[PDB]
């Protein structure tokens, strides 16, 4: 392989670009040149490649974000979207791709392989839910984040406030929900998997109150509901002043942390392993903490599940 | 003056254990025993009082909080309230008092004032609109948390996803939305003391994008309304995706920062300065770069104002 | 059984609080009673022995250090202070231990293990370098606060300051600097285990200058030898001015971060489970992410390793 | 004016991209030009100077260091290195000068408005040193760099290493020390300032000890000495296991605090307004709490001033 390209598609999420420095980093250190696509599958198509050198990728390694950008392309779908994108990678001489992202960055690897151009897929997102990993690059990061949130509604030493909302991110998969919950000690912990019983929920806060707990903190993931009216519910049903907290996009954002960049930069670096030595239509991973690489169409057939263990223990501590 | 009291009361605020820590230090330091009155006005009330030693500030001053809580107490706005507070503070032969807290809290150091009780206001809140300084204890603080949350905005690089509403703190001051602002390059800064156009507000959207502006980042004071309705109506008055997070109760708690720990230690060893050469009924505070002190009543007759010059400039540097 | 104590030895380490939070909560869940030790094992022969409640490892999840304390106990080495140490446990009415530090802290259980003492060990420490698991309570948070002063010396935008030493801690192992400097993009990883060539140094450093490279950070395990002395040599040897950082105990301290409190939260929850399923001589660990538990004397046995193919990918990266 | 020009110059400092941010957006807004000179006034000789667009600055305002780097020049002390710096001034057709940096960099201002040359002084710098102004630009930063290192030092839990010294920055000035100290709890502040003498660190050093002090923590301004020879001398004399943390170089960089991003802004379009409305050879600050602007050659005549109430201070809540 002469000539590689490198793009990160869906939702950005911190520790892209100690992926795109490793993946640029080791494919120059085996002399291969590594072109940036820049919008994801968007530019792709419209032809936004520009070359990289040693130097571009330079002080990006402790930056959020992704320095190639990202863009959603439902046109890449499509049979008339990925031939529009392969004369483009025809028309610079890339051989393969590295495709830093979520799932739907996956389709467009795996649809790739198939029309003769080797893609390998490393997994980008904070929600953990990229199938044949045991963490996404980004999830230790938003980890963080929410609990920086919670300790600063742990130093509150008002009486009459101590009943506290924090909603997190997790549409689908309550990874950051319970991570987060655990580590912040929260009272009760809403994931889109298990089913909940607000008639629970409260007797456990009334419990709580009863024994003296200082603080009674409830983490919703978006994906079950809205803190807001969460919180109205737990007001009105207990007569405790109930304050709520809405992250939002702030779990996206941020310096990676010390896990999400080892595992950029060796995730990253396995990638370029993987089309160097002729595997195409592959993803790679961090499973039983080794790094493996899985079929990308046998490993979105799996369904991600949450650890019940940890989901049971964070009830067990919080009494 | 052989034995003062010291007590928290209103929002709790980033700065106050190390306030209470040089109350407590300064005045052993000059011979004098120190009571902490836990729970506020409340706990004066029930004689909730307590000898403090040197050692017990030990290990306080870099904690968000207060070691003696702060609690609501509506009989102290009562006269009988009032004498009942006093009764147990001649029980415990407190012979003066420093309050540490907001407005609300230096109405009742006023109130014991004309009752025979020499008392100091200490301004601790993270709004910033106590009458007679410039910066309250905790308002430092208070701004570093909104910026962290504006810092992780900025790294997304998401094309769709490029405008975003954060809702801070500052019911009827401006302060913490229009220094946040200013510091994270809001585009856009909704304070009660100015007066907004929601017309101008879209018209300045649609210029920052049609430019090619990363991010455009609307700072809402919780006084003017609510992030959420704001989020919806720019929503639907532009197309364009739009985020919403709501910070809450977070902007009270964290570890205070250098300016806050200096700011307390130097306004709590003032205010026992005070009450060993028997002045009593004042407030101290911080104007013009400068130690001041002035009567209560007459420092809650000004009017809290916002910096125009600060306001005008936000503008003319989100272009 | 029936009582159950905890104690913390070694040095402390971020995430300890957390471990003995989970160590007390799944006991009483269970209805057992946990007693604290206070000062290690030097407090287990003295006699300091507290009863822990629910409300007592309340609010303590989000804090460094360790709220027992932590001691040197040489006599617990001697067959005399064994037995005064068991004589105290079988005094207060415990029947097992939970046992969170080092190396030195699991010799201590083996010799109450063979006495008849039941003792679970949890591996608390920052370095890493405790056989049986792959990470220890503290390495996570140690390796944060390394990357936060990395992240800061990249900032500087200086021409004439680019070479910077930064010595961190590890005696034996180099986890520390080798995750630390994969993390920060060091160009040099010192550590103990791996052998360097001075020359080699120089030349990496001198190569990278003729490229532009911005920075040149080398980070130095405390075992090979002093960041001053080898910052002093680097000066010397090319002539580029030098800076040292040496953080020292810095590393020890701090919030722990969200791996360190789900680590420490479900291996001190594996503690007690041994101890009630009848298992005493046992240590926890998570090998290859799974919970696992070894015998005392077989896991001290084995010798620490670092990964040579993260130390040979990071002279890879930093081209 | 049609076209000005900025340099950062002197060791850089967090701030100094919201001082170019703000000097760049409020050039625009007035239609003036803006033309940024790459490495301070060594890229000022060589013609190292491109235009700055709006969207240049953008993402630049929460990021240390400076993007158009400092640089060191020996040539610009001499009267032919200033008028090669007047010639590709006139070449590009630049007009008058914002100067962002230290005391070095005012030089230099003065020197090219000596040959009408309108330049602005605006004070860069961690050390707070630079007469004028109350605070440098990068001093909060700093301060809140220090006191991360101290509060982590707190956290340790053990009863043989309690005594800690901690070597900052501030070569002429005490201003880090002092306030880092004041803020961090520091018992005993060695600045340049105040004559120590130690057999008084020792005495009140024994003091603390016999009291239960948890920790002490000597702050040693880098100026009176090495903290290395002030710990091998404290463990000497009185035998306790002393501690060094040297943080070096990590004071200056780092993302800057709102304190500093306000002082940048207001401070930066501040010097454009100057140059704008024909006052050129001057510098801007701000003095008890308003901007203030000084003629440069006037304000370097001041000399650099501790407060000494604050020093006492420190000693006095230190027992």
């Amino acid at each position: 392989m002469k000539r590689i390209g490198v793009l990160t598609s869906g939702g950005d999420s911190p520790g892209m670009n100690a992926a795109i420095r490793s993946v640029v980093r080791k494919a120059i250190y085996h002399g291969v040149e590594v072109y940036g696509v820049y919008h994801g599958y968007a530019g792709l198509i419209a032809g936004n490649i520009k070359k990289l050198e040693v130097g571009d990728v330079g002080d990006i390694i402790h930056r959020g974000g992704t320095i190639l950008y990202t863009a959603r392309c439902p046109e890449f779908k499509t049979e008339e979207g990925q031939k529009k994108g392969i004369e483009q990678l025809k028309k610079h001489g890339i051989e393969g791709l590295v495709v830093i992202g979520g799932d739907g960055s996956y389709q467009g690897a795996k649809k790739l392989t198939e029309h003769g151009f080797p893609c390998v897929g490393v997994p980008g997102t904070i929600d953990n839910d990229i199938p044949g990993t045991d963490f996404t690059i980004g999830f230790d990061t938003a980890l963080n984040t929410v609990i920086d949130a919670i300790d600063k509604i742990r130093d509150t030493a008002t009486s009459h406030e101590r009943t506290y909302v924090i909603e997190v991110m997790g549409r689908h998969a309550g990874d950051i929900a319970l991570w987060s919950g655990l580590a912040g000690g929260a009272e009760t912990i809403l994931i889109p998997e298990a089913d909940y019983d607000m008639n629970d929920v409260i007797a456990r806060l009334k419990r709580g109150h009863e024994r003296g707990k200082k603080h009674s903190i409830i983490i919703v993931a978006e994906g079950v509901g809205s803190g807001v009216d969460f919180g109205r519910q737990i007001q009105e049903a207990t007569g405790f002043e109930t304050r709520v907290t809405v992250l939002g996009h702030v779990q996206r954002g941020g310096s990676p942390t010390a896990f999400d960049r080892v595992l950029a930069s060796r995730l990253g670096a396995r990638a370029v392993e993987l089309l160097l030595e002729g595997k195409g239509g592959r993803c790679v991973g961090i499973q039983n903490n080794q790094l493996v690489d899985h079929d990308i169409a046998e490993a979105l057939a799996n369904k991600h599940t949450i650890d019940q263990r940890m989901y049971a223990l964070s009830k067990e501590l919080s009494i």
